[PDB]
């Protein structure tokens, strides 16, 4: 324990590859006052008139020359936090050659083989040399392909600049993190503020302040201040805050500051620690590689030990000791987990499933609970029906141009009604009524009233008010009703007759969403949320969207694989229960938004596992069940494409979201499909799975057979009176390991450690590489005294051909075990393995038995080898592998091979 | 020349692989006279009682044992047509070995080396049966695997049988060719009847005889006969007969007779005549084969000739003349053509596309216009929203029980309202109603009256009525309506109110059908097509299935490869034309099928190229429409699996069906798609293209190279002194030649051959083999003339040096000109080929050049070369190599790679 040197022998995988990105925007609304500099230098930067920042900066409303943006982007910086920057590739190269193992190796080879043996100590190093090389390449090639993936679902911000020769402007789109301070860049409805912004222009913009300061409700936004006083730096009214999106309205605006520059950096200390958290993963490499070096430390120094009482070579006692003991090195597994992630990731973005960081993989294929929602996923979001009739239950043809108006002058974001609505008008009336009237204002939608208005005017004599939104919301403010063409007051039998014939106009998969609208006077000031009142309802629209074709096969295979499907909407509960039962989703009990308001923790923990659908949740619901869903051991998913489902997804333990999406949802994911279904999703998981199986075997396979070489050294060095082979000879052994060891990522995996949400214990190495050593071990005492007694050994002054024959039959040993301990089932008749694997390990194999028989094995310090001793290699290897045949079904017996 | 009948050179491919099974069931109903025998035996068996035809046969009610059945299998025949069985494996091998080509070499390499040699004889028989034995393996593995997805699509047979051999009956499934005289089989409704049978007893069965009378309407089967005199052998109301569907029923018949002894056999004259049909692919194999024996005797004789001349050796100048011109035989297109096309059809079968026979490959890849059926092919066939209102717009709750009464009791087959019906009631009401009623008799559907009708009575004194179909047919025959729960008469008004009402209820996607009943005395007959008089009125149901989400990319997709879609429906006009807009697909002007009834067929022909669509059409129109379509030389292709869709499917260009049809239609299909869906047969439509792009290669690309070592041989022969190669090297390169090119069907096609409709001309072959022929002389005079003076040779004593030379260079360049004219683009840089193909050509390579340093290469009279031809070998194989990417301009520009 302790021991923090054991923290600096543990080189560490950078923390763009493993963890999840610290800033999604906001983060955690920290309590950090901050010092006073950059609050008065906000507020400086929120009053000056708009030719001053002409001056301030260098910024030209007709675009920045190639040659002027790349000397500010110097001065200044990146529009990047201080984590997200790749080191240099030198420095890449010199940190995995300062490794402690490698260090003291090459010393003490200078050490010992100097004075007589020089070459030794070359060739010691060579291999030390061509070891790390390789390291390094297949480190640096899966660390620089894993990063074109991250780029490209990176968001994009549109910016003038200049195009094609000069002065052409273009409005190119370019990703965030290539702007530079000075630049000016247009925000439109539904985008993310890419940077700290100054707006000169406005168009009735609305922004949600909600990551920063919890008001909920949108923020309008001018050019020229309104409000006399600003007197803090969240309400200046003026400039931009990153975090935050758009929800109404179009405007222009200039970045004033970049990177870790802005609010939301220093400012909220996201930087200033909030790093010391690992995220399991990071916990399970720690625990493998603390296991591996303690191993490694309780077996070198008795082996040191032995060799170094039996004989009088200290040096070269303690220069074997480390060449058995390298085998164990902790510093392979950064290659382990890289160089077999990337190729997953490559291999899932080519089926559409783009995953941002490695460690998502992990979390990918040990999930069983997936919450989804139900527009997108379940329907195909295209509705092929509607009805725009009246209160009575006739077709009107005022309802519709009512409606209209509304879904012609809005500026949020489109719906799947007002696509149908634009598009269901004949060309002539839209002309006509587009002729006729003239925008004025917009009340924008926000939560916990579920509506939208828009005032519009035909002369300037009176305005009107036109409304939508859900029936009920409108029906609680209504007082008249256009009945039979005449306006009569609303009473209460016509309240339960709406709610009675719109009931029945659920229960089959309609949903209905009511017009209002109001008669208003010429005003001159600006409309707010209470102006809505005693309007007069006119009638609802009625509308369908079938179910997707893709949707019960997809939820037969999750339900095959293991995956548990639940339904969190913020729909009716009427409609979403008809829709669950037209896809074979098992409904049963529903449960409304409102009966969890008043539950505590432990009961809303075990009611929220028998559920499957919950109806009309707010978001603050979404946030608490997701929560509380992982509560005994459970991993879970949400599937979401919102405006307000920014902390939903970074609760869970998965950030599944889809291309196409508003930039919010799509900053705080972790895997972006890029196409919305759920077939997609379940042969993707798949392939998460199947990938992460090649890693622990990768890690096993080599981790068993190192320490069994390890063990049958220690026992069998203590009675023989030279050492068995020469520190070159392994070197040349791992090297040769290691380079067939490369297909392993290419393999096959059998299709029953699969079809289960499988569970990662760290625990299982330090079993598995103590039942399969020792049986090396037998067959190398086994091969030590049949070289010692048949082929006349044991003899100082001749030792060559007995480290030759241990050469040979060890490499074959160790390269032909991998093919029999890699599936449960009996091998090359069940369940073979891939050609890449097969064809390296033959290359390996042929590359090794012909090296004795070359001519730079007298270099090697190596000879050749009699035609007599084949027969007995074959034997040996042949009972050595079919040994473990019968041996490897008790194992299993115990706690499970997986 | 002509001479086809003397042309007995071609050997043919069998008729189960390339020509369309001439028995779809009925095929052409041809006024042949009937054999007497046939029709008095025909008359004799249906006269029994019960009794006899228990002791006629062997059979028993209780199954029969798996020996009496191999017995009466092997005494009578099996139910196959004769042309459908193959031949034995050592008959394949004797007919692959008397090849008069094979034959005449044998022959004269006996006569010339026997007297002074007789290891060169035997050598040549060696490798005569060395190709023969090669190209026996290919064509017999191929059609091996060729016939296994014949029978994975095969029409299966319910019959009882004995499952556990002590008697367990077991009602087992079997394919219908292992079908024994005196067997007991059940029959349902929509199922071919499988053979000639005899009823036991019926349940109201009805069968569609319209394949062998044309009748048109299902005549009613019975039991024991009711009719007084039967006076034909195809009335007599107690046989079946095959390529007759069964329409309303159920039945228990007994087989009598099976394979050719049937009718449709002798007695409809399918075995006997009608078999001089090639069917395209027929035609092009022939000219080819005649192109290329053409040019094989146009080459052969003058070489003869010259070396007759020349030397003294007759036998020898001929021997090498047939040597030469062994390269151009028309004996090695069977292999080209089947190892090609089964791995095509293997790989089609991988995607659900399943190919019957080998030939559909070829107009699967050259269709310009697809016609489909509306419903499956557009919409999901499965209904989200149905309303069961009443004649005012109310929900009756009582037009639903009388549709499910008649969904209830009914036999036919099952619809889409059917089991919506059937799952639109609850329980409670279900149960009373099965309780409270019994079934009496039932009026089976059938076209020009679009009704079905039950007759249901639930106390002994009355009976009802209740009927369904389409409003115009049900409205044309009811007098009155129910009508505010009385009864009153319909009149005029009503009548323009419902064909308003409905009409709104049309153009929204929605599908309108009526119902109506009556009130009946108690009878003792049996009801017909006239007792539908005089109904009353009840309502209808409007219901709606929504368009499947996969259906715009799949349009999208099929129209920019070319394949117009075309749509005949007949549903009314008004839907399926909001239906087509939905989907994305123009449909601009409709057509009725009325108004083709009164055009000729110059009039048709011109308009059915630009309507896209057809509403109300019998199965009639649809089949002369299919059959006008392919005017100008279209290809014209149908997709359908309804009951009545048998000649439509055999009149078009290509059989696309559905598995899970009716069977009939399955027996009359070529390719048998394993899901319905547009986008399957298009990744289908896109692999069949490419199968016969690398036929094509492999047929160019072997051609041609041989004519130009046949033309070299001509030029330059003649003042040679002697042979320029012995024939035994020219046989050895032909082998390791064809060994290379084993690999080509297995390789990558570029996207540009296969983005447009092709089609295919075998006259090119003889433009391309004339073109890219001589391009080869050149180099080879070249390397003569290199060979002759530079390294000093043409001394009649000395000569091996010569041939090893040109053996060498010959082989290089055949192997090493297929990577740069397999494609258009530049090679190895833009358009690479498939790894088996390169690993291929590297071993045979590596072979041809390590052959003459061999011990072996004196036996084959070969001896070594010096290490100094090695640098101008890969000079003139580079500049040969080079020549051709720089000639290969202007062979395009003239008339068409492909
Ligand atoms: N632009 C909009 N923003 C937010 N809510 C809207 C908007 N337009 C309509 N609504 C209504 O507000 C409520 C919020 O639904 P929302 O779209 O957030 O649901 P969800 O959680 O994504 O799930 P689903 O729509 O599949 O049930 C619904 O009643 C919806 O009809
Ligand atoms: N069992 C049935 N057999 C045939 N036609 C039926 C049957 N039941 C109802 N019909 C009606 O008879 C007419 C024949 O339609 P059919 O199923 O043959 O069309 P189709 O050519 O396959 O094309 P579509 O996609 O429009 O259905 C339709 O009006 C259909 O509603
Ligand atoms: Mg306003
Ligand atoms: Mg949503
Ligand atoms: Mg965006
Ligand atoms: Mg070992
Ligand atoms: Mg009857
Ligand atoms: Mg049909
Ligand atoms: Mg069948
Ligand atoms: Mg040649």
């Amino acid at each position: 324990m302790f021991k923090e040197i054991f923290t600096r022998l543990i080189r560490h995988l950078p923390s763009r590859l493993v963890h999840r990105d610290p800033l999604p925007g906001a983060q955690q609304t920290v309590n950090t006052v901050v010092p006073p500099s950059l609050s008065a230098h906000c507020l400086k930067m929120a009053v000056m008139p708009e030719e001053e920042l002409w001056k301030t900066f260098d910024t030209h409303p007709e675009g920045l020359n190639q040659a002027e943006v790349e000397s500010a982007r110097e001065q200044h910086g990146e529009n990047k936090l201080p984590a997200q920057q790749p080191s240099p590739w030198w420095v890449h190269l010199w940190v995995c050659y300062r490794n402690p193992f490698n260090i003291l190796l090459t010393i003490l080879g200078a050490i010992s083989y100097a004075t007589e043996d020089l070459f030794a100590a070359g060739v010691i190093a060579l291999m030390v040399a061509i070891s790390t090389l390789l390291n390094f390449i297949q480190e640096a090639r899966s660390t620089k392909a894993a990063d074109a993936l991250k780029a490209m679902v990176s968001n994009t911000a549109t910016v003038l600049r200049v195009i094609n020769d000069k002065g052409e402007n273009g409005w190119l789109e370019i990703p965030i993190d290539q702007l530079v301070p000075g630049d000016i860049i247009k925000l439109a409805a539904g985008d993310m503020i890419p940077a700290d912004l100054r707006i000169l222009q406005a168009r009735d913009l609305f922004v949600a302040q909600a990551s920063l300061t919890g008001e909920s409700l949108p923020v309008e936004k001018a050019a020229t201040t309104r409000q006399p006083e600003h007197s803090n730096p969240l309400e200046c009214d003026t400039l931009c805050f990153m975090g935050t999106t758009v929800v109404s309205g179009t405007a222009q605006a200039m970045v004033i500051a970049t990177g870790a520059n802005t609010w939301f950096g220093q400012l909220a200390g996201r930087v200033s620690e909030q790093e010391s958290e690992p995220n399991a993963f990071q916990q399970g490499i720690s625990r493998v590689s603390m296991l591996l070096i303690r191993f490694m430390l309780v077996m070198a120094p008795v082996v040191l030990l032995i060799n170094g009482y039996t004989k009088g070579d200290w040096w070269e006692a303690a220069l074997f000791a480390l060449s058995v003991a390298v085998g164990l090195t902790p510093e392979m597994l950064p290659m382990i987990v890289t160089s077999t992630l990337a190729r997953g990731a490559v291999k899932l973005s080519k089926q559409k499933v783009i995953v941002k960081h490695l460690d998502a993989i992990q979390n990918f294929g040990a999930m069983d609970i997936l919450c989804t929602d139900k527009t997108g996923t379940l329907t195909q979001d295209k509705i092929v029906l509607e009805n725009h009739t009246d209160i009575s239950g006739k077709t009107s043809e005022r309802v519709l141009h009512s409606a209209w108006l509304n879904s012609h002058y809005q500026t949020g974001l489109k719906n799947l009604l007002d696509t149908a609505v634009l598009e269901g008008t004949d060309e002539e009336s839209a002309r006509s009524l587009a002729s006729r009237w003239q925008k004025i204002d917009e009340i924008p939608f926000d939560f916990e009233r579920r509506r939208m208005s828009v005032v519009v005017a035909e002369n300037t004599e009176h305005h009107q008010l036109v409304c939508k939104g859900a029936l009920q919301e409108i029906l609680n403010v209504c007082s008249q009703v256009r009945h039979n063409g005449e306006i009569v007051p609303l009473d209460d039998i016509m309240l339960r007759k709406i709610k009675r014939v719109t009931d029945t106009l659920n229960r089959q998969g309609l949903r209905v969403v009511a017009v209002a609208t109001k008669y208003l006077p010429a005003r001159e000031g600006d409309y707010q949320r209470a102006d809505e009142s005693d309007l007069i309802l006119e009638g609802y629209i009625a509308f369908l969207d079938p179910p997707k074709e893709t949707t019960a096969p997809a939820l037969k295979a999750l339900k095959a694989s293991g995956i548990t499907v639940k339904i969190l909407t913020g729909d009716s509960e009427l409609v979403a229960a008809k829709v669950c039962h037209e896809v074979g989703l098992d409904a049963g009990e529903v449960v409304i938004g409102s009966d969890i308001e008043t539950l505590s923790d432990d009961e809303l923990a075990n009611l929220a596992q028998r559920t499957t659908l919950f109806a009309r949740l707010t978001p603050m619901h979404k946030e608490r069940i997701v929560t509380l869903l992982k509560r005994e051991g459970h991993v879970v998913g949400f599937m979401g494409d919102g405006i307000n489902d920014a902390p939903a997804l970074r609760a869970a333990d998965i950030g599944i979201s889809v291309d196409g999406a508003v930039d919010i949802a799509r900053e705080a994911a972790d895997i972006i499909l890029l196409e919305k279904s759920l077939m997609v999703l379940e042969e993707g998981v798949i392939e998460g799975r199947r990938t992460f199986a090649n890693m622990l075997k990768y890690i096993k396979m080599t981790a068993s057979s190192n320490f069994g070489n390890v063990f049958s050294v220690l026992v069998a060095s203590a009675f023989l009176p030279f050492l068995p082979m020469l520190p070159l000879h392994l070197l040349i052994q791992n090297l040769l390991y290691d380079v067939s060891q490369v297909a392993i990522p290419f393999d096959n995996v059998d299709d029953e450690q699969i079809q289960k949400p499988q569970r990662w214990n760290p625990a299982d190495l330090g079993r598995f590489m103590i039942f399969f050593g020792p049986i090396s071990s037998i067959f190398d005492i086994l091969t030590f005294c049949l070289m010692w007694w048949v082929f006349h050994a044991n003899t100082p002054e001749t030792q060559t051909l007995f480290q030759s024959g241990w050469f040979v039959v060890g490499l074959l040993s160790q390269t032909l075990i991998v093919h029999m301990i890699r599936t449960r089932r009996v091998p090359f008749i069940q369940s073979c393995a891939s050609w890449p694997l097969m064809i390296m390990t033959v290359i390996v194999m042929i590359v090794g038995i012909a090296l004795p028989f070359s001519p730079l094995a007298s270099y090697l310090q190596l000879q050749a080898l009699p035609l007599s001793y084949f027969p007995w290699l074959v034997a040996i290897l042949a009972g050595y592998m079919t040994l473990t045949q019968l041996v490897k079904g008790f194992y299993s017996r115990r706690y499970g091979w997986q």
